[PDB]
């Protein structure tokens, strides 16, 4: 058929109960996540084409770049807590991977006092219990599908994206798939 197991995505042997609809993995230290957020725009595209009534969810991971792995997952965690998604996303991409001027959690931290959250703001949510527990939920989804690696993203707890079994000639072409894929997934 046109969407097959195996190819343009795979099912969890072990299906995730009560996980969000639409689950996206990545780390700001991913490169292949700073291609698929900052030049493929695989988040926005997957949501322009979602069902009504299909929220997605982004999670950060804590397996690569170490101490500031961390801090980066509890600071994405502020991000959610503050809904300021759509603030911080692109310069803590780049202070990562294009300027390099991230390599603490103060330099995190510096990200958001430039894109306007008030810094006492910050500090609260950053050594606030919501945040503890959301840093736990991103942890704790990752164990949950078994996560080896980002970018990543699964649908309805049951499957999984497989960007290595669609067309990467045309970028746009392989986002669009990509895109579709998931809407397909979301309804089925």
């Amino acid at each position: 058929a046109q969407y097959e197991d195996g190819k343009q995505y795979t099912t969890l042997e072990k299906p995730v109960a009560g996980a969000p609809q639409v689950l996206e993995f990545f780390s700001f230290f991913c490169p292949h996540c700073y291609q698929f957020e900052e030049v493929l725009h695989i988040s926005d595209n997957v949501k322009k084409k979602l069902p009504e009534g299909v929220k997605m969810t982004k999670y950060h991971v804590n397996f690569m770049g170490g101490d500031l792995g961390k801090d980066l997952t509890q600071a994405w965690a502020v991000a959610m807590a503050l809904g300021v998604e759509d603030k911080v996303t692109v310069p803590l991409f780049e202070g990562v991977q294009k300027t390099q001027t991230i390599r603490s959690a103060s330099d995190i931290r510096d990200v958001f006092i430039n894109a306007g959250i008030k810094g006492e703001e910050y500090d609260a949510a950053w050594n606030s219990f919501v945040v503890k527990s959301l840093v736990a939920q991103q942890e704790k989804a990752a164990a949950d599908v078994q996560l080896r690696g980002v970018p990543a993203m699964f649908v309805n707890g049951k499957y999984q994206l497989n960007p290595q079994g669609m067309d990467t000639s045309n970028m746009d072409v392989f986002v669009q798939q990509y895109a579709d894929t998931v809407k397909y997934l979301s309804e089925k």
